[PDB]
């Protein structure tokens, strides 16, 4: 409140300010050698607390060369003996536009173990994906929505893994929990382990003969010299199992959280914001919604998001005006006040694509004890467990929609050639020597369509190095036209097309690679003031992305938010977390920031 | 001093370009036991002539996804290697006489080598090199097989490869452009654009040769290097000094002598 702030100011407190710091460094400095002051001592130290936090109250919507300001380091000086003598990487620094329109930064504190956390490989990674997901095709109208949904699956990562972390009934629970743990700490442990030894798997299998005698009936049995490749084999496929098995536990343990986390989030904000199932009522297509409708009644609907609140929220929101014991029904609330909730979480579950790979891979696995050769088939997971692997596939798979296209107007063409030849080149179309059995591959229409599709596709000059030579003949002339216009067309334009297509996927990610990083390096992802605004000043730019606009500063601040009593918000804290209870993105400064609005006085 | 001698013996045998050269003396030195060693000395033009290094650079700027793609052929043909192998053994038959009838895919090692050397060293796949599956039960499956063949591995992932060698063409030709194009634009020294010079005729271009010359800050390091200390000036020995514990604050970042003084100037 501007009033009490300078009518605190114009007072005389700050007489009344030191009248302690002299008392905190003496007093303190007196009871500390006597071990039997310890109590007084702690109640010096949080009178001192709600001192100190009195004074940074104070310190709320500060302007610079402001009167409050101004008068403070005068406070400080007169007392600096005293402030020595009581004083003998965590601050967290952010701006936003507060009420008053103006840029105002906020002070917090950065616990270690989230700093930590945030330097981890893996959430690096994720910084990473989500950065070039929002820098290559994003909107600038919802980027900040975005940022914060990010900032917010960070934030639950974080407190699973802090979870998991690891530093005749009452036994089995203890013991349940830390062999959970202890596969969630190594699920990528377990990964790499899977995929080396199915490559262990295939090397044995390298060494297999097939004979009709004993190690027609065909006998499927290993061969070689040194006899202890068959029980290698044996061991390292019923460990290979149970790694699989272990691999998808520890997923479920891990990482279906995510996704129940993330489908409860969109949930409720349709419920609240939207309305989906108050209003919008989808009929069939949103099979997602459809299957979101089993899980409205349940008693612990928001069983991983924390908003538990969610449930009053859109009562509030909605009843006033739609009604209060429909909604009380399609809630299951009792308004005077789990099988379907372990449905709706399992049939989720079974929709996600990573759970259903890991499931296909225990299914393979399973099946390679009933025929060994079935354990090839997990070397396709080199396809998905290596970086290097997924970014040059990425070029194959970019274009997959043109590659489709083009080969079926490879067909298409090939048909139109093979109909042509049909009509008019029916002789040379006899792949046997032997007069007694005249092997005609062109006197129907599938056959001809396909030895076309198959050899003048295969081969490197098209269909006139696999027919009959048409020199010295009536159609020569045409077949010379036929076969070079088949070269051209199909052999030479219709393959360069596909290599084309597949060098222009590599130049498209180079360049949007390139482009992410251009961006990033140009202009702050906050504000969006370029870099030559930030430059005048050396390393300007450079600072104010890693201090005074640090995304990552945000998401420690929306943790500290998310994770501190609501009781106990100050000021701009309580105003930063009301705008997030109505997610109004207005406190992220667009095109403003702290330096610009007072040049004058830094300057 | 031995230890300093062995210290320097030892950073030297770690040096790549005096490991090479040993390594052509030895190559010379077995020349004599047998003449064609000194074949080996021809791959001496990859490392001498730029032009050859330059257009080998495009090679080797990609050579872990070259490497990388190398295997995945292996991969894939080892796959198609364990599907031929459960289900197409008759058709590797590679003599033509009924005496000795030689299979080439009754073995997982020989089907694999043959797969890799033969359906990857082929035009057409595999289904060139193998029998014709016309008339036959597992036609309609030889006939996707042999041509998913040739569509994954002889087309796609042959065109994998050209693909990465230009993209590394582009990738070189565009560093050097942009290399080129941030010298002529920006200041080296100050990182002050070009335009800002501009207002005056060729004001870059004196800004960059005389006021902010890199080689003239290389000059006046090596003058304050080479005089004697004690007759260094005020400037001068604010220099060094700001030498000796590396700072390197006195070189204009984002200020320059005419930016500042452009009233008295103008
Ligand atoms: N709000 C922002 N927070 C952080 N970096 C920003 C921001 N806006 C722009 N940048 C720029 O983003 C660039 C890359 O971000 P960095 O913080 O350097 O992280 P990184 O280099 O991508 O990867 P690491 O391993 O975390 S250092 C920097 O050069 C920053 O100048
Ligand atoms: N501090 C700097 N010193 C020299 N050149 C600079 C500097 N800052 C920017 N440049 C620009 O760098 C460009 C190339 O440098 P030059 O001095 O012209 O040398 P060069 O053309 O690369 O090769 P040569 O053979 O030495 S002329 C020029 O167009 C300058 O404008
Ligand atoms: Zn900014
Ligand atoms: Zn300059």
């Amino acid at each position: 409140c501007t009033g009490n702030q300078q009518s605190l100011a114009h007072s005389r407190l700050w007489d009344a300010v030191v009248g302690f710091l002299h008392v905190f460094a003496h007093m303190m400095m007196k009871l500390a050698q006597d071990s039997s002051q310890i109590e007084l001592l702690k109640e010096l130290l949080d009178l001192q607390k709600d001192m100190v936090v009195m004074l940074l109250s104070l310190l709320e919507g500060n302007v610079v060369n402001g009167m409050i300001a101004r008068q403070m380091v005068d406070m400080l000086v007169e007392s600096s003996s005293n402030v020595e003598m009581i004083l003998k990487p965590y601050l967290g620094r952010i701006e936003i536009m507060g009420a008053s329109r103006r840029i105002e930064r906020i002070y917090f504190e950065i616990s270690e173990t989230n700093r930590a956390q945030w330097e981890m490989p893996q959430v690096k990674e994720s910084k990473r994906q989500f950065i070039f997901d929002v820098v290559n095709e994003g909107g600038e109208a919802e980027k900040m929505e975005l940022f914060v949904s990010f900032c917010e699956d960070t934030i639950f990562e974080m407190q699973i893994a802090a979870q998991i972390s690891e530093p005749f009934w009452g036994e089995l629970e203890v013991q349940r929990v830390k062999f959970l743990n202890y596969l969630s700490r190594n699920f990528y442990t377990l990964r790499f382990l899977a995929l080396f030894l199915a490559f262990a798997i295939n090397f044995i299998l390298l060494f297999y003969k097939v004979s009709d005698s004993p190690p027609n009936m065909v006998y499927y049995f290993l061969e070689e010299s040194t006899g202890y490749m068959e029980p290698a084999l044996w061991c390292l496929s019923l460990l290979h199992t149970l790694v699989a098995f272990l691999c998808i536990i520890g997923y479920n343990c891990l990482k279906v959280p995510l996704v129940i986390f993330k489908r409860e989030k969109e949930l409720a904000r349709k419920l609240e914001f939207d309305g989906l199932y108050i209003t919008e009522q989808p009929g069939d297509d949103d099979v997602k919604g459809q299957w979101d409708r089993l899980v409205l009644n349940t008693p612990s609907f928001p069983s991983n998001y924390w908003d538990k609140f969610v449930k009053r929220k859109v009562l509030d929101k909605h009843g006033d005006i739609f009604g209060r014991e429909r909604i009380a029904e399609l809630l299951g609330m009792d308004l005077a006040s789990d099988v379907k909730y372990q449905i709706w979480k399992f049939g989720v579950i079974f929709t996600d694509n990573s759970f259903l790979y890991l499931g296909w891979y225990m299914v393979m696995s399973l099946l390679g004890h009933y025929n060994n050769f079935f354990f090839a088939a997990h070397l396709l997971d080199i396809a998905m467990g290596v970086k290097t692997l997924r970014t040059i596939l990425s070029s194959v798979t970019h274009n997959g929609k043109q590659l489709v296209m083009t080969v079926g107007l490879l067909a298409v063409v090939v048909y139109l050639y093979t109909v042509v030849a049909f009509n008019f080149f029916r002789k040379f179309y006899n792949k046997s020597e032997d007069e007694d059995e005249p092997d005609m591959k062109c006197d129907d229409m599938m056959t001809c369509y396909l030895f076309h599709m198959y050899v003048g596709v295969r081969a490197g000059g098209g269909i006139g190095d696999e027919i009959e030579d048409p020199a010295g003949d009536e159609y020569e002339l045409y077949r010379v036209v036929f076969d070079i216009t088949f070269f051209f067309f199909v052999i030479v334009i219709l393959l360069a097309i596909i290599q084309g297509l597949i060098i222009d996927a590599f130049g498209e990610l180079r360049d949007q690679q390139e482009q992410v990083k251009e961006d990033m390096e140009t202009k702050c992802f906050i504000c969006g003031i370029g870099s030559d605004y930030f430059d005048t000043t050396p390393h300007g730019f450079e600072t104010h992305t890693l201090e005074e606009h640090n995304l990552a500063n945000y998401m420690f601040f929306l943790m500290y938010l998310i994770n501190k009593d609501e009781t106990e918000h100050t000021g701009q804290e309580s105003y930063v977390w009301k705008m997030y209870q109505e997610r109004c993105w207005d406190f992220f400064p667009a095109g403003d920031c702290f330096r610009k609005q007072y040049e004058d006085q830094l300057s």
